[PDB]
């Protein structure tokens, strides 16, 4: 038996109907550019896979952002890079602006668009129910161009959202664990910050697709409007579904993985329990409401759903009534 094959809903075949090179990322040969173009200003962070950097381009005096890998295999590399080009030019998606390597370490940077980020902790405090609505959609848009374009990011959440908001700009950054989308095609399940994993991949279903993006959009959204982050606090990959779990309900979870066929993991047997399926005022307090309207908690409701394959479509998100405000604007 093992398990029941899926699909994607939307977008389904689209890089099939693209030429191979598209896709075929282990064939792209990467344009360098000059490594003496770009001098570093300061450090910005460290990531699990990159050092990122402050830099002034010397050609035109641009601010830009300096990204030096760690090691990683070169097909992830290109991977990145594919993506990024493909994506080039979409709405609130950062712009990869060249790729240089250290001629004597050898070790290679990509060089970004520069975004002048407000910081994470002091926008995730002053944010008003409309400036949420805003963001929300404007990284819809971002989902809706990429998966569109045959690509799910694999990595959404709040550190890889860079808003300037003196100027009411979002950019969708970091695209090191996007992937291509091809049906039939199992996925490595070891993907996202533990926050943000989908069930899929907590129950080690690898035939996953742009869906997962829409759990990881949800699991955003709750933290910012029940002012909670993380929302769904698991202390490994096995207690974050029980944390899922204990909000969804586990009846839907079983029905779940029955309809999938999936083999589940003995150990989880014991943890998960019987819980039921809660309502989204226990999260709702007086330091909240405010951001809580029942459009905004219609909308998690269908975006936090086991079952990939029924969670709303970015395109379908993006047409439901907590954004009709923000549309007619
Ligand atoms: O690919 C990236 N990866 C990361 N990773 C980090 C990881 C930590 C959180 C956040 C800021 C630092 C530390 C770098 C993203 N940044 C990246 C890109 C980037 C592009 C433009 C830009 N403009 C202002 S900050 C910024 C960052």
């Amino acid at each position: 038996s093992g398990p029941v094959p899926s699909r994607a809903r939307v977008y389904t075949d689209v890089n099939t109907h693209r030429p191979r090179e598209y896709w075929d990322y282990e064939s792209h040969v990467v344009e360098w550019g000059n490594q003496d173009d770009y001098q570093l200003v300061r450090k910005l962070g460290r990531g699990k896979y990159s050092e990122v950097f402050e830099a002034i381009n010397i050609t035109n005096n641009e601010k830009v952002v300096v990204k030096i890998l760690k090691p990683v295999k070169k097909k992830k590399i290109k991977r990145e890079i594919k993506i990024l080009e493909n994506l080039r030019g979409g709405p609130n998606i950062i712009t990869l602006a060249d790729i240089v390597k250290d001629p004597v370490s050898r070790t290679p940077a990509l060089v970004f668009e520069h975004v002048n980020n407000t910081d994470f902790k002091q926008l995730y405090q002053t944010l008003t129910d409309y400036d949420i609505r805003f963001y929300m959609y404007e990284i819809l848009k971002a989902l809706d161009y990429c998966h569109s374009m045959g690509i799910m990011h694999r990595d959404v959440k709040p550190h890889n959202v860079m808003i300037d908001h003196e100027h009411r700009k979002l950019r969708l950054i970091d695209w090191g664990l996007a992937e291509f989308y091809h049906p039939g095609q199992e996925y490595n399940v070891r993907v996202a910050s533990r926050y943000f994993k989908g069930p899929e991949l907590l129950v080690d279903y690898q035939m996953y697709d742009y869906s997962l993006d829409m759990w990881s959009l949800g699991c955003m959204l709750a933290s910012m409007i029940f002012r909670k982050e993380p929302f769904f606090h698991g202390h490994d990959n096995y207690d974050q579904l029980v944390r899922i779990a204990k909000v969804l309900g586990t009846e839907d979870l079983y029905d779940y993985i029955d309809k999938y066929n999936i083999e589940l993991d003995p150990r989880f047997n014991d943890i998960l329990g019987r819980h039921s399926r809660k309502r989204w005022e226990r999260f709702v307090h007086s330091e909240n409401q405010h951001l809580v309207s029942p459009e905004a908690l219609d909308f998690l409701d269908k975006l936090l759903r086991y079952d990939h394959q029924s969670r709303l479509t970015a395109r379908e998100a993006m047409e439901h009534p907590y954004f009709y405000t923000v549309v007619k604007d």
